[PDB]
This record gives structure tokens, sequence and C-alpha cells, in this order.
């Protein structure tokens, strides 16, 4: 939300401190409150995010440039706007590629999908490692040798070139339509959309240092910037729009034709290619708006001098010796094209009456001239013709701008002698009584009064009127003199609108706003563009300025902004005492109350911040409204002091005035909790003192005791204790504090919750038992003293079917685990329900936990109640790894005849009873096939994948060998005589190998 940002910072008052309101809104229109969130090991991450998308704002916003530097702003604008889309889809597509990582290594080759991943994840930190630095030092680290175009040298052919794992992964998409093949195609889609990026952030960050190094820096490599994004635009252009024969199809359009590809197959999978189906549409769409691109104008122009005899005049702004090297720039249609050329630089002796012999066009041209150095660099904006008057206006222009006025008023008498024609634009604005008005300079603008029209009114860029631009100057006197000829007093600005009362406010001219406001009765509580009077916009300035202000004139003391600040709100934010005095002081109708936008006073704002003066002085001198309900959930400046950790002041806001404690926070939420929360004994102990509750649980269940309790101070836990706190207490699912107790892994607070007559048999809806959380967390202590007391009550059932030693099991701490088994539990043998654990883990695809616990010394060699091998089941779902570790281990290869089966006996029947390629593929890593021919034990039930799969193993036809026409897998299938597989049939898998087998 930076507009809301944008907004607040029109108002140049507190920009940082006039910030913080964003985050107390966000503290006020999120749903926060619920215990995790009160427990603050959150909240302090959301508060800092926020703060630091604040930062990011800031250190942006102070590095734009203001208006009409080079018109290429446009070119800027649309990459804004198209690059922030891409990350509106980008930051969706984060979550899902979090998820990627748990499927890794599934294919050999996957370190390109980690270097991939890393490059952007590499880049992304480099985003906000530079987005956070100096202006000086951002030019000079984008400037920054032996590195220049990293991302363009990185992003243009490496190693790991996208065009190789392109088509093997379209390959896997293919297996898709009959999983790793989801893993690598959002892998390559979070890849194409992050290019995009990469091409949009390239020559946005282009355009911001052409811009920047355009002010007056240099045109020659601004053109070189220039032709620099130019050509990586079109480069992105052709690797993704190529219209080369011999080039590689586009990225873009054959990851659609895998999309039309994939909706053919019709099939389910996870809600990942959901999220996918739904960034189909922010692709295209910026496919579409990539070729509708191609911007800036594409061309360049030529030109000549030519020395005017008709008038000379001695000058000393255009400076003797000095070069006339000149240029010209295309401008039409808020558009710009940059050139840079002076075949004849020149150090004519004379005045500024050399013209320019251009040659004439449809195109408006923007002419500067250079002398060798940095100047100006703005002379003429013609349409058709000028000869020479351009360098007089500009003489013009930086003489009104000298503050000499002694000899401003001379040197603009003799050139206006001469003929200095006025109303030029300079800069892209009306700028020379505006430069004037800068310099203060008077008897320049009392002279040019012969155009009464142009400095009673006169516009600029943005539409500064004279008195704008000299209400900031100092110069007083001078404004006074000037004002006389009546100009407008309600006037504004075109981009946020600000009256010269409006500004003033800031830079602290006491003088000059006397003098705008003993005049006529000119309008002072006007408005502006967020909605602000100059009242708003004096504090900052913490002088005499809001102080006269206030009681020299009526003004809009107690106004509603736009935004809802008024100068009391101010006052409090940018930590303004003298301010606030004074406002008190004039005792007018001054409301205390006066809520606004968000809903929260000022007095809010001066607790959250942590100031102990302000709180002090508000409680003491008004004596009205110094504790109330919020707007919307009703918070109290208390609350907000126990929330961001500013206690000094929670105990001095005790103790300056009663402060009801029974208060209806959100969720009916006490301080107490808060208090808790925040876990300080002697606030805790005095608020109890003041006739707090002592057991109120919220309306979410919860009462101070659990807080305190994942607190890590240990101190509140007594004191809750000695201040009659129920010991056995129901949260929202009923649970007691045992459970969180165990969970933190306190031993000796757990011990004292025991002695005060806590109860380990307590549950929660879903029945769990304390020892579940204190052996998923994990520690010894717990489980010792739990043992001691009540034998584990061996141990009982949970909602699902699980042992507590299972999850003790797959949590994999040794010291736990060795207790356990050492003074007796659950064993592998005691799972005789159904098969045993090593038989159960496998099911569920344990990878790790089952090795450790065979070389923890747990039998092997255990056949399960449904006869069915270990290495059997572990071949059924895709882990023969653990077959293999068993080889290593040596416990056995299972060679030999089980019911007449072999290693070759167990490799077929579970590849035919499920499909698990990959240990077939470790089968075939283990060099061997033993003349089996897999194929044909697919075909027997007609299964497409182990087929095309064995044929692109193996390269042998599925049909090699003859015979009577029932060798042949396909005849079986299709004639189907004795009615064995015949009957269902009807499953397209029975005609899918009679192609695959026809066509050869």
């Amino acid at each position: 939300t930076l507009g809301d940002v944008a907004g607040d910072v029109s108002s140049i008052e507190g920009a940082d401190l006039v910030a913080t309101p964003i985050a107390a809104g966000g503290h006020l229109a999120k749903g926060a409150t619920d215990a995790a969130m009160i427990a603050m090991d959150c909240s302090s991450i959301p508060f800092d995010e926020i703060k630091q998308q604040l930062n990011q704002r800031f250190n942006e916003v102070d590095k734009k440039l203001q208006k009409g530097a080079e018109a290429l702003e446009n070119v800027t604008e649309l990459a804004e706007k198209t690059y922030s889309s891409v990350e509106k889809m980008r930051v969706e597509m984060r979550e899902g590629f979090n998820h990627v990582i748990a499927t890794i290594e599934n294919a050999n080759t996957k370190q390109i999908i980690t270097g991939i991943n890393q490059i952007i994840q590499y880049f992304n930190d480099e985003r906000e490692n530079i987005n956070n630095r100096q202006k000086e030092d951002y030019v000079a680290k984008l400037q920054e040798p032996a590195s220049g175009n990293f991302l363009l040298y990185l992003r243009k052919s490496r190693t790991s070139e996208d065009g190789s794992l392109h088509s093997l992964l379209f390959k896997i998409i293919n297996q898709e339509l009959a999983n790793n093949a989801i893993r690598a195609l959002f892998a390559l889609f979070y890849g194409t959309q992050t290019f995009i990026s990469i091409m949009f952030y390239l020559v946005k960050q282009y355009s911001y240092l052409a811009d920047y190094h355009y002010q007056n820096g240099n045109l020659a490599e601004f053109n070189s910037n220039f032709d620099h994004m130019k050509t990586v635009f079109q480069d992105f252009k052709f690797t993704l729009i190529g219209i080369n024969t011999s080039n590689s199809k586009p990225l873009v359009n054959t990851v659609l034709s895998i999309i039309e590809d994939v909706k053919n197959k019709r099939f389910i999978r996870n809600l990942r290619s959901n999220l996918y189906q739904k960034i189909i549409k922010s692709t295209k769409s910026l496919l579409d708006l990539r070729e509708k691109i191609t911007s800036s104008v594409l061309i360049n122009f030529r030109e000549k001098s030519s020395s005017v005899p008709r008038i000379e005049t001695p000058i000393l702004k255009w400076t003797p010796g000095t070069v006339v090297k000149y240029a010209i720039q295309y401008e039409q249609d808020g558009k710009y094209s940059k050139i840079s050329k002076w075949s004849n630089p020149i150090t004519v002796q004379r005045l500024a009456n050399p013209y320019i012999t251009i040659d004439k066009d449809r195109r408006n041209r923007l002419v500067f001239r250079q002398f060798g150095n940095e100047k100006p660099e703005l002379i003429s904006i013609l349409d058709s013709s000028q000869n020479e008057f351009r360098d007089i206006h500009r003489d013009l222009y930086n003489a009104a701008q000298m503050p000499y006025k002694e000899t401003a008023l001379g040197i603009c008498r003799k050139l206006i002698d001469s003929g200095a024609q006025v109303g030029a634009s300079f800069e892209m604005g009306r700028k020379s009584i505006h430069a004037s008005a800068t310099a203060g300079n008077d008897d320049v603008a009392r002279l040019l009064l012969a155009k009464n029209n142009g400095l009673l009114n006169v516009p600029d860029k943005n539409g500064y009127t004279p008195l704008h631009i000299a209400s900031e100057r100092k110069n007083n006197d001078f404004v006074k003199f000037l004002l006389e000829k009546g100009a407008d007093v309600n006037v504004r600005t075109f981009a946020n609108e600000l009256t010269p009362l409006h500004l003033a406010a800031r830079q602290d001219f006491t003088i000059i706003v006397k003098t705008l406001m003993e005049k006529r009765g000119i309008d002072v509580n006007a408005k502006e563009r967020a909605g602000f009077t100059p009242l708003h916009l004096s504090i900052t300035s913490n002088s005499r300025a809001a102080r006269t202000l206030i009681n020299e004139t009526p003004a809009g003391i107690n106004i509603k902004s736009n935004s809802g600040l008024t100068p009391l709100h101010l006052a409090v934010l940018q930590n303004n005492l003298s301010a606030a005095k004074v406002l008190v002081k004039s005792n007018k109708k001054v409301k205390l109350n006066e809520m606004d936008n968000n809903g929260m006073t000022p007095l809010h704002y001066a607790s959250m911040l942590g100031n102990l003066e302000f709180v002090k002085y508000f409680t003491s001198e008004q004596g009205i409204d110094v504790n109330a309900k919020t707007k919307v959930k009703n918070w109290t400046p208390l609350h907000l002091a126990i929330l961001f950790k500013k206690f000094d002041v929670a105990q001095s806001l005790l103790q300056v005035r009663n402060i009801d404690i029974s208060t209806r926070a959100d969720q009916a939420i006490t301080p107490l909790h808060l208090a808790a929360a925040t876990g300080n004994s002697q606030i805790v102990k005095t608020i109890l003192n003041s006739g707090a509750v002592v057991d109120q649980e919220t309306a979410n269940g919860f009462t101070a005791l659990h807080l305190a309790i994942m607190n890590p101070n240990t101190e509140t836990p007594q004191f809750l204790i000695a201040k009659g706190a129920n010991i056995n207490a129901k949260t929202n699912d009923g649970s007691t504090p045992l459970h969180f107790a165990a969970a933190l892994g306190k031993t000796n607070i757990f011990q004292l919750l025991m002695d005060k007559g806590a109860n380990i048999k307590a549950e929660n809806l879903i029945n769990q038992m304390p020892i579940h959380e204190a052996v998923v967390n994990g520690h010894l202590a717990i489980v010792k003293m739990l043992i001691e007391q009540d034998s584990s009550l061996m141990n009982a059932k949970n909602m699902r079917d699980e042992y507590p030693f299972y999850l003790a099991a797959e949590k994999r701490y040794k010291d736990v685990f060795n207790y356990l088994e050492s003074k007796g539990a659950d064993v592998n043998e005691k799972n005789n329900d159904g098969n045993t654990l090593l038989h159960l883990f496998s099911i569920n695809g344990e990878v790790e936990v089952v090795q450790f616990l065979i070389q923890n010394g747990a039998d092997f060699r255990l056949r399960n109640k449904e006869r069915k091998s270990f290495f059997d089941l572990a071949v059924e779902f895709g882990h023969a790894g653990i077959v293999g570790y068993a080889i290593e281990e040596n416990k056995v290869d299972l060679q030999e005849p089980y019911r007449g089966k072999t290693i070759l006996y167990h490799a077929i029947c579970d590849s035919v009873k499920y499909d698990r390629i990959e240990v077939v593929r470790y089968f075939v890593e283990t060099l061997n096939e033993d003349q089996c021919s897999p194929l044909q034990e697919a075909a027997a039930y007609a299964h497409l994948d182990l087929v095309k799969y064995f044929v692109q193993e193996r390269g042998i036809n599925p049909t090699a060998f003859n015979n009577d026409n029932q060798v042949s897998p396909l005849c079986i299938a299709i004639v189907g005589a004795p009615c064995g597989f015949v009957k269902s049939c009807d499953t397209p898998e029975r005609l899918d190998v009679v192609e695959y087998l026809v066509d050869k």
C-alpha cells in the first residue's frame, strides 16, 4: 500500500513518523488478535516487514527525479506498470516454488534446477541489497566496474542454458501426460516469470540511471545507455519472438502448447497446477503486452549554426572564451529521442547572437548548447524556427536566477533593451520569473511587470506560481513588493496541489506567512491534494511558525483532514512539545477526541511511539479525554504501550490517573494478558494491585497463565500462582497449560505445575496426551519425571494409529530413544495388529528413521503378518534405496529361493503390481537383467508406461521373437480368448500398447 505512503508524504512533514500510523492502521485493519499473535513471537515479524517495506518505499521515492528531465518518464512508467504486474504474479508464485524443495532429487540432473533456484534467489537478494543504498552510492554501485552488466552477462548463455533442459523437461511433462514433472515444470515456469522480471527490472534501471546521469551529468553516455536498453529490449524481443528459422522456438509459446497438451490429458494433480492455471492468464497478458510495446522515439537529427549579425551585446553570463558546442533532441507527444553531436564546437568571442542553422522538421526540437562542462543544457524548445532568441532567453533566465540583485537589475535592463522577449519555457517549464523568485531579485520583476499577465499567474511544469516559488526563499520584502499587483491567493500547483501558504509552512518563514496574511483576507484553512491546511505543515519546523499562525489570525484550528491528521496528531508524532504546549494554551475550540481515518487518537500515537513527557503532559494539562475506546475494536494507549514493548510509559500511564482494567479491547482482551505476554513482574504486580481480575478468560478462551508460560520469563508464572489462578485451565480447545509447558521445555515451571496439582491425564479435542508434545518437542528431563510419576500410562493410543514411541521414533532423538528402549517401550514385533513397525514405516514412505533404528539394533529378518517382504514393501512405494542400504549393510541379497522367488522374481512381481519407475531404474543401476523382459509382463496387463519405458531404456522392439500368433502381446491383448483379463478391457490401456506395437 505504497499509495497510502505517497498520500501521507504529500505533507513532507514527518515522512517516517507519518509512515508509522499506517503500521498503526495495519494493527487496526488486520485481524491480529489471537494467542499466537499475543505471544509476540509473531508480531515482530509482520511489523518489521511493514517497516522494511516502508524503508524500501522511502529509499526508492528519494531516488526519483521530480518532473520534466527527459520525456522517457513514459517509458519508465510503462516499466513500473508491467514490472510490478510481474511481481503480483511472482509473489504468489514464490510460496508455490518453496514447495518444490520438498521433492528434490527425483531426476539424476536436478543440480541445474537447484542452480537456477540459487540464481533467482541470488538476484532476489541483490535487489534488496542494492535497493537500500544512498543516491551517490546507488549510481556508483550501478557504475561499479568488473561487474557492470553482471546480470546481462550471467543471463546471456551459461552452462545451465535453459534450452538444453527445455527439451528434456518438456519430455518430463510429456511423462506427466500419463510427480517430478510438476516440480520441474514449475521450476521452469518460475524461471520464465523471473526472466521477464529480469528484463523489466533491467530496462527500468537503465532508464533510471540514464535519467539520473542525464540531469546535467552528460548527454554522451546518456545516449550510450539509451542504446543499451534499446539493445537489451530488442534482444529479448528476438529471444522470445524470434524471426530466425535457425533459432530455438520461443519459450513462452512452447510453454503455452504444453498447457494445452496438459489440459488435453484430462487428469488430476496437485493444487499447484491449479495455481498454474490461474497464472496462465497473467503469462499470456505479459506476452501480448511485450509484443505490443514495440516507447521512446527511435531516430535522431542533424543541424548547424549561424551567427546573426543583427545586434551585438557585451555579456558575462555567456562566458567569453568558452565553447558553443550544441545539440538537438526530439520531443513529441510525450516521448523523447536523444542525440549528441557538435561537429563544429566553436569558441567565438561574441554575444549570444549566433543562431542555429537547424534543418526544418515535423517534430518539436529541444536544442541545447554546451560550454564543455555541466550546464542548464536546455535553451530552445521550438517547433519551426528560431534565430538565437533562445540563447538570449537562457541568459535572461540564468541572470534572474543569479542572487546578485544589485547587478541583476542592471544586466536584465541591458538585455531587455536589446529585445529579450519573455514567456519562453526553460527546463520544459515556464521558469524565468520563478528563477528570479528563487534568487529573490526585486527590480528585475518590477521592470518585467510590463507583461502584467505573466508575473501575475504564470504557472510552471507542476504549476508552481512565482508566489509558490518565492514563498520558500526567505525573500519577505521582495514578496511584499511583488504582491501589490494582486496575484491569485488560492492558486495551487498541478500535481500535489498546494497554495503558497501551504508550502511556506515547512520552511519556517513566519515573516513570509505574515506578509501573506496581512494583505487581503486570504483563505487560510484551504485544503490541498491530501486535504491538509498550512497549519499541518508547520510543526516539523519546530519553531515560531505554527506558534505564530495559531493566534495571529483565525484558521482551521480543528479541521478533519482527508488523511484524518490534525495539528495535535502531528505535534504528537514529530515529538514537538512546544507546539503542543502553544496549541493547548490557545484554549480555543480544540476538540481532543477527534477521530482519524484509522480510528485512534493522538494520545494513542504518543503511547505507541513511547514518549514519556508527552504522555504525562497529556494526562496532566488537558484533564479531558485521557482514556477511551477506539473506533473499531476499542484499543487504549496502554494497550499500544504494552504491545510495542514500552514499559516505563505503561506504569506511568497507570499511576497518572485511573484507567479502567475491565476494558473490553478486541476479543475482550484485558491488559493483564498483554502484560503477561510482555513478561514484566513489576507491571503485572502493579496491575493486580490495582484490583485487576485474576483469571478472566478471553473471547478465545485464553487466560494470562498460558501465554505467560509461553513467554520466556519465569517469574510471572509464580506470580500468577500466588495471585490465585486456576491451574487446571481450558484453552480454546479446552487444553491444559501442561501441553504448552512441556512444549516450551521448562522443567522447573513444569515441576511447579505438578506440585500445585496439574494433571497429566488432561488432553484436548483430539485427545493429545502431554506425552505426545513432550516427545515431539523432545527433551530428556520431562520424560524422566513423567515416567517416575505415572509409568507413562503404558503410552496409550492417540487419534491416529499412533503409539507414542512411534512419534519418538520419527523424531529420532538419540537419548530419549535409548532411555525408552532400555526402560521398556514399544518394539518392532509388538505391531501384531497388522504388519510390523518396519513393515509399517515403508508404507508411509519413510527414508531415514528406518535406517537409524536398524543401526539402533532393531531386528530386520521379521516376517510380517501378510507374508509380504520388507524388501518387497520398500519396492512397492519407490523405496528400494532402503533395500540397497540393506545390501551395503549385508542384511541379505534376496536371490535365495523364497517360495521359488529370487531377485529377478522379486523385481518382476512388484514392478507389475505397482508402477515404481525409480525402483526399476535402481534395479538396472545395479546392472543386471537376468534375461527378463518386463515389457511383456506389463503387456500381460497392457500397461503402456512400462512398455514405453522398456523401449526407451533398451531399444529392442516390443516384439522381438515370433511364434504361432501367441508370443506377441498384441494378439494376447486384443483377442482375449479365455475370459481371463478380457471382460475388463474397457480400460484404454488395453488399446494403448496396441498402437505402440502396430507402429513397428
